[PDB]
């Protein structure tokens, strides 16, 4: 295979790596290399803590953008200083379990695969070694997505080309944290201490927390995500477990793709969008209006009680022809 | 903005304002009022109580429809007997999370916001006072829907008007009502008091009770459904907080915009459709036989155990080409 | 009603019974046969045991495959050894409930239902004597699934057919079985005898085991299915009460229609998909690689810890250029 090389500095989430929308390159193998970090982290604004398991450090791991036919070529380490085998699984790849089956590695251990980028769209990759160990591992933390863009960028179906100005990686986790008999959420020495309680919780379906980006209020504060009145903003959504149904608060899903995939002309004018348990969906808004906007998944228990909500803050100039507030609040007469 | 004002009479649910589809009219300033009523109503047949919050005394809200390029002017008024804050976010408009930014009204006030209507379709709207309140105030009973008509009426998609008959509006309300130590529902003397046991019932995410029009049994008996064989009905059926999967039994969905949006072409002879929460969807039938239709969520224990069930009694004539009973039941020989 | 007459030889799942795709036979009267069967049947390799109510013996019930414009007359048939009225009611049919207001048999009954075959697509049936009976029978197995054809097979909206060179029916079923005071699941003696304990379970809307072809496990091993680099293979998935998610791990939908309805359009190149509950869809893909697949609902819980689960064993050459190996598991350098 003598194509030509490219390596990808990959960062974190929600931040996306440097890369084209429509590319007069073609084909390449793309360079991609992920390490597994086991660790202790803090969920909660309360200090509840979890035995997560990532990509690169995050949750979720970080999004990978490539073309329609390149290669990609993924360097996955597992470090000695890790306790359990892990491996990888691409949706957007063809045979192997998604590239599980030849990517299992012990602590100490690497392994390079390299998969075509045959099907366009957003995808979830996740660690799956086998068994009752692959939720786990998926709802310890190890799941990310990977976009395979067009050639030509976007369109809208109807010939027309969709430009983002900015796009934004938005990973969903369900987590279960067991709780003790006074009602406390437990804490944890190990993943595999962890393992029997979580399990148990686990096939009752209900999860504790729902978060965006790892934890309650990640992508809140200094860390809102950010845009312009006039910016075109795409934003993938990735949930590799359970559903997620994303809604933009004082916005809309101008051209959406909730199953994720660009062989299919997106869907317009929407409200709140699905993203099914196991995959990856995107939506473009253009911003209209300055100010503070939420995202969240639009059950609501779980937008405000259970984590999942995002702020976007917003500049630019109040349009008062789209909303106005005609008389303030005053006495009923 | 000197435009014409054209005032609605709001009906409650199932029924719908009288409405043009297609019209020759231009943009128009079209005000609502809605009065916020929070009150203990019953919700099943065994007496069960529930501290509720509603638009203008019904679950759901009522259905208001106006045309694309209107502009909506709501009097929202929270009289003094009430208890709480309260205010209303449309996911049919642009800014201020939805017009919950410029509408938070104590007791004893009222407000009025106008919005521009740039997006076709069914829409939610709901109270979203702030923080924990958000999913409270919803699952209380404060949402209801909106509809956006293009000016030229509904279309297939292929360049030929859908035409409704009658439109009704079924808005399905998840409930949670907790329990006392024997089992029995537990009764409350004020929404304030009820908020401890039912927002703890709340994330745990498994209501007791899924209704149709606030009540189980509200949309049977004499406030049954009604149609005639030839009639295109369309239903508008929203969800505010958790998902749905409405079914007609003994029909179909022959035109359906699941994701309620206008702009996309209605898919075709759907079976079950999916309402995601934080959403309204609608569908067209022509109904073809006479007799009873149950009308439902087809997770059939919410159904039939936890109250999602509607009727529809329809007259006209027996079709035995479309179906017959052969044989009627008799002793296996 | 004078048209030739055309019996069928029903198959049980996954296997479905020999018809053609295209077709240059007019319409026919095409008779089914379906005897209702209650037993206790083992669900898991742990020898949990269910009491089970069944069409033709086998969950689900068998795919029964006709063409737009038919006319499907079934004879049910309900034995003396039964303890219960039974009835069938299909999503395919118009009025009367979907037949179920016209098939209602006691122990040692059959009856006769025709209904013409006016929608295309895959579709439901299932028993719904009444009231809670409805779920009830449901989720104890009582459903399978009925394919109606165009005449002129499948296309891809685009006018191009698609033709398939095998399929698949998938039911999965979401069961409740309740446990005692230490945990283990609870046997009955009748199906009686598990109403009352089954029914308080299936309230909470948690089941206990999810599962395909109506075991854990039933859809491995000597039981895989089949096929070979090259083939396209369509995969039915039903689910009669409760959301799924389908995935083919290593795979993709490269045909999907996720309602189930073939008047719409297929999508293409889908990584998860979604059956809403009351629902069946479809998918197609041919086979690139070979080796296991295993095709999941992508809750990965319920995939890998509560029975939803099958796989798929294909033969054929590997494709390195679609995916390799570059450098085997080795010690970091
Ligand atoms: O981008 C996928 C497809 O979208 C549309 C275009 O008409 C087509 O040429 C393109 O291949
Ligand atoms: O109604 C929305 C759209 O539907 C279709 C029509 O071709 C188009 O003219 C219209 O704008
Ligand atoms: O198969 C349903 C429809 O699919 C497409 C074809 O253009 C149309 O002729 C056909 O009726
Ligand atoms: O945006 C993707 C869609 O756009 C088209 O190429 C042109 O309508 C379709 O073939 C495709 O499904
Ligand atoms: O019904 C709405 C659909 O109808 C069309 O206007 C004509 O096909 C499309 O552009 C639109 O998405
Ligand atoms: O595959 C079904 C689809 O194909 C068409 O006939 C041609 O595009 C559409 O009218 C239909 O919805
Ligand atoms: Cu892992
Ligand atoms: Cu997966
Ligand atoms: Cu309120
Ligand atoms: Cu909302
Ligand atoms: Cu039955
Ligand atoms: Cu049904």
């Amino acid at each position: 295979l003598k194509l030509p090389r490219q390596k990808v500095e990959l960062v974190a989430p929600p931040f996306v790596h440097a890369h084209e929308q429509a590319t007069k390159q073609g084909p390449k193998i793309v360079e991609f290399k992920l390490t597994i970090e086991e660790k202790k982290v803090v969920i909660d604004e309360k200090g509840t803590t979890f035995q997560a398991m990532t990509f690169n450090g995050s949750m979720p791991g970080p999004l990978m953008v490539v073309h329609e036919g390149d290669y990609v070529e993924t360097t996955l380490v597992n470090p000695a200083t890790n306790t359990m085998p892990h491996n990888i699984d691409f949706h957007s790849a063809t045979g192997a379990l998604g590239g599980g089956a030849l990517t299992l590695i012990n602590p100490g251990e690497q392994v390079v695969l390299r998969w075509k980028a045959t099907k366009t769209g957003v995808f979830v990759y996740h660690c799956a070694p086998g068994g009752p160990m692959i939720p786990w591992h998926v709802v310890s933390g190890m799941n990310g997505a990977v976009m395979v863009l067009p050639r030509d960028g976007l369109n809208d179906g109807k010939g027309h080309a969709l430009k983002y100005d900015k796009v934004y990686y938005v990973g969903e986790q369900d987590m279960y944290v067991p709780r003790d008999e006074k009602g406390n959420f437990k804490s944890y020495d190990s993943p595999g201490e962890a393992f029997t309680d979580t399990e148990e919780m686990m096939k009752k379906l209900i999860p504790s927390h729902v978060v965006f980006n790892g934890k309650v209020g990640a992508l809140t504060g200094k860390n809102a995500l950010t845009a312009n009145v006039g910016e075109n903003v795409l934003i993938v959504h990735s949930q590799a477990n359970r559903d997620s149904r994303p809604h933009l608060i004082g916005g809309h899903g101008d051209y959406v793709w909730e199953t994720g995939k660009f062989g299919n002309a997106p869907e317009v004018g929407l409200e709140t969008w699905f993203i099914r348990g196991g995959s990856a969906g995107a939506a473009m808004y253009k911003f209209m209006q300055p100010g503070i906007y939420a995202y969240v998944t639009h059950n609501l228990i779980e937008a405000a009680d259970l984590g999942a909500t995002a702020h976007f803050k917003v500049e630019g100039k109040w349009n008062d022809d789209l909303m106005t507030q005609v008389k303030a609040p005053a006495e009923i007469p």
